[PDB]
């Protein structure tokens, strides 16, 4: 088909999802990065996305609703197929999986022509708007401290969402310097704080041990009673 | 047709026209869910929208003028039609007014295919393009009561204005309740906190229906007065 | 024809329009960058002016009346049409509505050539002298408060003016953030002053909300009263 | 073709090109508006875009290298063409440079049909991604005189933006009273503010023709030594 | 071809490069993922690389001299082409810039076999190597405004590397919101600071103008001579 992704636009497409993210933006950069194009193209981009997996899910549980939908709408004729003829697209076919190249494209050039590609972009570019609407990305500034929450369980879930936040290393490593202390709870940011900026993660974590144990507690109240007193 | 309309499509068509408004994020939407739907379908996903009636004549008279614009492109051939063709769309025709849809099947699976749905994508992509560009949908936020504008008539304003709103009955009251008074000029607005705060809406029309006249006029006039004596 | 619009010559026509509005001078560029063009270009250089509505509904009104007097010049012959020959043309098709390309082409290269293109020409650059001389484009700097004018009416006619002007976004707010505040009346300015730079257009709104009233006029009555006393 | 623009869409198209300037708004509305259109269309609404000189620039590089992707994945045609069908379209083809009218129309009507207003879209849709990702059009609000930037230079770069500015006339003649004076660096400012309102631009010019040369800075730095002493 | 990538990995080689950028990792995963693989599958994993334009462009001159090396070493074949054979390759075709899926499967297929895919991985690893060894990416810690920098320059290319960075949106916001003044040299960083968090860009602008000018030159001097004295 004359109407096969170039290399430029599936680079556009990489840079829509990496810079835009899932912003609606990249509903008619979508929208315009793929018209004409035969499925197998429509899930090659599918698959250039990186990270958001959660995101994709839902759209493959989209995609897989719609090619059900798109089974009942056209019940499968069950008769011999004529040597001349071709048979009937199902879902799956047009979501690409039971469906090759030479398939698609031969869908997409008959007479009368099945836009196979084009309703599998229209199940893509509406499982797009679900991720849109429903969808929103886990980010490192969204990670803080909880009132009674343990230091070691903050840093677990800090650590997680830098390693699946997309980033340089450079700048994930000027993250965990700065946002690991500065997004901590104000009980475990007094300790970290006296410590000092040399101290090393191993230090401000036995350092955080033991907030909100009866020590610690104790060792507040008397503080607070000598303010009072 | 294989690219007919089906329910996930409508309900985030639906979904979209109401969460987003009339926002420009609504043009990109509209032309990735209509694509390949016949005319009917369009009329269909046009119905759906609830409010918004200004902007919806807006949208019906741009749809009639790029229809008189395509009937005079193109002209009205006489003579029998061939059994083998059928007769050529008109603007109402595509606007599918005057045509069925057996009639809009025929027209985008014949030889040569004419794309009555894409046609009438462009003309309502250009009367959402006009409504995004001019129409302001009415807000209850914007509602607020002139210096001089009577407290009965800016109630009736108001109320007017929450029956056009498209919100929840709670919130409509909880808007009514921390809005009718909030957003009242301060002559209305003194009178008003004077009252109290379990003050009914008949008892507040009838204490805020005194003023503007000669006697809230001289009383006020007085006050003032008093500062200066 | 071999006098088409080449994309410099449309290009340079919408650059006109852009920077010189519709000055005098707009009427010579038009005298000289559609010579000889049929009316087909002559229309498209007529659509890519965005903006100024009113100015092109007069121009519209002068064309329409131009068509009028072309058929009560030459009346319409009730005769069949010779094979060799065509039919004449009237006042609509001069101006392209009536006429296809191909009939426009041909009468330009008539024996004798009838010059359509430069009659409506001629149509064309009269409407332009009548918008030149009567037609007065809104702008923002003309948009100034009335001495007894509500300030939520102002800001409406202000955000109506803007929102029609060309111009940049960046530029846009801009002017909203200057001459907002620097084009109200002496009340409403003191207003906005003592408000502070910051205040946003809600806060001014409802500062200026009581302007005019029963107790603004009765406090600057008192402060006159004062300076008197 | 039956999807030929009409006067509106090209219309549209001008403002949303004149207001939008090259936000990613005009992804989606380009998208939606060259639906079907022949890439002869194409051109004319490209054609249009009055200013952005450079972005143009970008679009067009664009476009020559899909083009040439376009000529290598599709190889030149051998032997001598058929007389029922016609020449194979070329990138340039695609572009509209080389194709006349009559070819798209065949093109688009053939059997099987060669969707060239698609791919050329599509082409233009890159071209408009890499320009609202990259190009940043010139705005006089971010015309500001450096530290040592000479007076002059500053006033050349200032009018040759203002000149550049797609705003109108009077307006840039509010913007010339203006930010010229606002957004000079502080030492000409002072000397700006201290020649008066009146000052025309050839004063304020001979003002600060001095910023930069020896009596200035041994006068300013007198100043501040004084004013320690 | 049985050895044809999947989904799962080109997703990895995607992720690849989103978090290890250009590091040493790099070589290995590559030449990993794509064993045995198509180059036109190479070419689709070379695609979807989002941003590092420079490392491309030297890694497409690598795959260049690579392919003028291998038509250097193979020479062309003279005479014609036995018909149960078919045409040799060339550089190019290796780099698949010439050579379509077919050739190249019947490339890999033929007996003996011709490995194009392992040739194409080679000259791209090599490419890699040149990346990862001399390729440094730029990063926003890395920016930081020279000591006679003006703070005009600075924010520009603060802000153009921050539009390069892979990162996401609220990132990039706190990235301007944190680096921008914490980069800064000492004295745009002294006034940025007296300025107060509360300042925005434009006011940090205007501060920050002075710099480097007469009037701020003559008043540093001074303060310090004060100290002095
Ligand atoms: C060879 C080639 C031409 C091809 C192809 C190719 C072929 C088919 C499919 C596929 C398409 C449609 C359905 Cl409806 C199913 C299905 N239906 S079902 C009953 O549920 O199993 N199964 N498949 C797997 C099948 F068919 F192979 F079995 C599919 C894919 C999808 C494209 C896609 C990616 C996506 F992200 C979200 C989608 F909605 C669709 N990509 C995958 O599936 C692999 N994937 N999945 C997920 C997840 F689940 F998290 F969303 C993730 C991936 C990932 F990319 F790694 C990425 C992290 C995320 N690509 S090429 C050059 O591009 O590589
Ligand atoms: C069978 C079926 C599939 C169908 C169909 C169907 C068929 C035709 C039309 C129609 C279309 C185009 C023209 Cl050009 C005319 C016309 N030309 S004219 C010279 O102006 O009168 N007349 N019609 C009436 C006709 F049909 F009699 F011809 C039409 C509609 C429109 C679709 C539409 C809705 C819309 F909102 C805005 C539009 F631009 C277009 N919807 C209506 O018309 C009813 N409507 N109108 C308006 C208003 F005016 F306020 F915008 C409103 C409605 C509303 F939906 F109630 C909603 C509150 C708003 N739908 S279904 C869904 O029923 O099952
Ligand atoms: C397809 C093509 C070849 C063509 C054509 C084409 C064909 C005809 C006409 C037209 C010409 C003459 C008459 Cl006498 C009438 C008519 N007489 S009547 C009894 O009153 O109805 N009707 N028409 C509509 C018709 F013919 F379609 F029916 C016309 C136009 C005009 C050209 C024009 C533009 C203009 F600004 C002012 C004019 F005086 C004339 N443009 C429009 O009409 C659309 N327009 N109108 C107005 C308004 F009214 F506000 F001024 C506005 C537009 C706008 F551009 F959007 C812009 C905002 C302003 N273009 S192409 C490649 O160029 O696109
Ligand atoms: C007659 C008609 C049917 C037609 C046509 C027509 C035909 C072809 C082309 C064209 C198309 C594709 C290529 Cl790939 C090349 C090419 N490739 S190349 C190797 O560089 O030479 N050259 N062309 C010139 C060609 F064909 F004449 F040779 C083209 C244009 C373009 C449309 C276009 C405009 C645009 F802005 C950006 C684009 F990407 C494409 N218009 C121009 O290019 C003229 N232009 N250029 C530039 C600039 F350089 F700044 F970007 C500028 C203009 C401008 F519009 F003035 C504006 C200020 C900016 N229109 S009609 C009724 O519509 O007028
Ligand atoms: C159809 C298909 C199977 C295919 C194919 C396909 C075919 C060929 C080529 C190609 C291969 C080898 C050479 Cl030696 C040249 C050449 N030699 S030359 C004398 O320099 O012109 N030219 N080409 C362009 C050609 F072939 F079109 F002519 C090539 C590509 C490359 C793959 C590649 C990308 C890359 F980044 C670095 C590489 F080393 C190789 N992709 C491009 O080159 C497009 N690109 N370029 C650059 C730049 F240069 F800026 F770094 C950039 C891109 C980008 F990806 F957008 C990304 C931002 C960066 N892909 S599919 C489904 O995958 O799309």
């Amino acid at each position: 088909v004359h109407q096969a992704i170039s290399p430029r636009t599936l680079n556009a497409w990489v840079k829509v999802v990496e810079e835009k993210a899932f912003s609606p933006e990249v509903i008619p950069m979508f929208s315009a990065l793929s018209e004409g194009a035969t499925p197998q193209d429509l899930n090659t981009m599918l698959n250039t996305v990186g990270g958001h997996q959660a995101a994709m899910q839902m759209l493959k549980e989209t995609i897989n609703e719609e090619a059900a939908e798109w089974d009942r709408v056209h019940p499968v004729h069950a008769g011999p197929i004529a040597p001349g003829q071709m048979r009937e697209p199902r879902g799956s076919d047009i979501a690409g999986t039971t469906s090759t190249l030479q398939e698609q494209i031969g869908w997409m050039t008959n007479n009368p022509p099945i836009p196979v590609g084009e309703i599998y972009k229209r199940w893509i570019i509406l499982g797009l708007n679900k991720i849109v609407r429903m969808y929103s990305p886990t980010s490192i500034l969204d990670i803080r401290q909880g009132p009674k929450e343990p230091f070691r369980d903050y840093v677990d879930r800090f650590y997680k969402t830098l390693r699946a936040e997309q980033a340089s290393q450079e700048v994930k490593n000027w993250m965990t310097e700065t946002l690991l202390v500065q997004n901590a709870n104000p009980d475990c940011k007094t300790i970290l704080k006296a410590l000092g900026p040399a101290a090393t993660l191993e230090e401000m974590m036995t350092a955080c041990q033991g907030v909100g144990g009866p020590g610690h507690k104790a060792r507040v109240l008397a503080e607070a009673m000598s303010q009072v007193i």
